[PDB]
């Protein structure tokens, strides 16, 4: 099964640009023969805001906005799953939100637990918790960007059955790309990081989008300031059954009345 | 404040050699002005048994037995405080287990929360779950070995307000020294990682002893192969203070009722 990045440069409040970005990256994925591909954290409207209304005015409702029907009408056309990281509008309230989408259509979306920064100026904190979306070939979990900081979010997501991590992300610590093996590894999972480039109203961002295997291999890293994408062969059996050796299983080993809450 | 790790070659079934060499490198650690020494999982038994047999022909009391004696003795005579992985006999039970001790005597021990492999045939699974020891000067928390694995160890030590990670280890594995950054990272701990060298009965110990910083840098990396010490300086205010900007606070900013639901 393929799974892939798409590492793009979210020109912000210029979702147009974005959509034609994206569109292009995804085919690329798909020709390459992903099957998933995950793109940036707030891929459509990009990160830096000042103020909430220039981010709000723009931002688009999940699955009838503009931003869900452009990812379905790609999905549609290319038949591969795609998971993006958008500005949601809902109501009065903005989310960090990412969306699942395959070639049926909407399968589902997940806002981000984690706010990062300045982006509780902005967005309310996901309540959607952390989801994993069973596409039937693969279960795919779903987390943005911060949410790796907390091992929680990628454990939740493996508990879950998540096969593979997607991981929308806008990066401007350089840890991530470190930690990202590690929560692979410790969940016997795959993660899919796509990180954003570019400079957005004096931030940079980190690049560096990367998959990652359950044996913390890093099986593909992109640049720090190029828009690509990158895609990887994984083994489902692999993360499903979380034996590590003939004596230990990662779940069953795990003692939680001794985890504090 | 240092910290140190005492990398040791614990030769099967001989405490009273274990005992000799742990306390010449005790001395060294605390020559070069460590308070806190961390040795090895298991440093008086050794630990790829036979049988259960052999090791609990061997096995001390805790706090009663010849090891934690010794420590006491040692941790008295060169003042410093000492974490160090012991087997454990409680009756008819063993427990692979670490030793707290300080310059005026025995402060506590924790039981091996996970057991990996084959020390599932000798010992009892951990039961007093993962303890925070306060020494006044600094709040070091413990965890043994495969403990490192399931990032919930380290968490629910940080969260109990550790200051370091004493991490007695026999590493076989080759992940944990790339993990332990992280660990330190995602909790704002400092971890001090004190594995054990040698070839024992055919198993490889991995070496690389480790102290990480809450930024995940390696302040001190032991070699594979070789009996050492190392030494840090570990900067209290740095790890008592969860805030990684002045937005988010590490502990403040997760939220459990997201968390393995
Ligand atoms: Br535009
Ligand atoms: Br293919
Ligand atoms: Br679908
Ligand atoms: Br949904
Ligand atoms: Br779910
Ligand atoms: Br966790
Ligand atoms: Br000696
Ligand atoms: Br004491
Ligand atoms: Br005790
Ligand atoms: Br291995
Ligand atoms: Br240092
Ligand atoms: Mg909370």
């Amino acid at each position: 099964v393929k799974v892939a990045y798409v590492q793009m440069n979210p020109q912000i409040l210029e979702p147009d640009k974005n959509y034609s970005k994206a569109e292009k990256l995804i085919k690329e994925a798909s020709k390459q023969g992903a099957q998933l591909v995950v793109l940036p954290e707030l891929f459509d409207t990009g990160y830096n805001f000042e103020t909430r209304e220039e981010v709000f005015e723009i931002a688009q409702k999940i699955p009838e906005g503009e931003t869900t029907t452009f990812l379905m009408d790609v999905a549609r056309d290319t038949g591969v799953y795609i998971v993006a990281g958008t500005a949601e509008k809902d109501g009065d309230v903005l989310y960090n939100s990412a969306v699942v989408v395959g070639p049926r259509g909407f399968i589902g979306k997940y806002r981000k637990i984690h706010l990062f920064y300045r982006e509780k100026f902005f967005f309310e904190p996901g309540d959607l918790g952390f989801r994993v979306f069973d596409l039937g070939f693969m279960k795919v979990g779903v987390m943005i960007c911060f949410d790796w900081f907390f091992p929680e979010s990628a454990r939740t997501l493996a508990l879950k059955g998540a096969d593979v991590i997607a991981h929308p992300a806008n990066l401007v610590m350089p840890y991530a790309p470190r930690a990202m093996p590690i929560r692979a590894l410790e969940n016997k999972v795959y993660t899919v990081t796509a990180d954003r480039v570019g400079e957005e109203r004096g931030l940079k961002f980190i690049g560096k989008s990367l998959i990652a295997s359950p044996k913390a291999e890093v099986l593909s890293m992109a640049s720090e300031t190029e828009e690509e994408v990158g895609v990887a062969e994984i083994d489902l059996s692999l993360v499903r059954n979380k034996r590590i050796n003939d004596l230990n299983d990662i779940f069953k080993d795990r003692r939680e009345e001794y985890y504090f809450r």
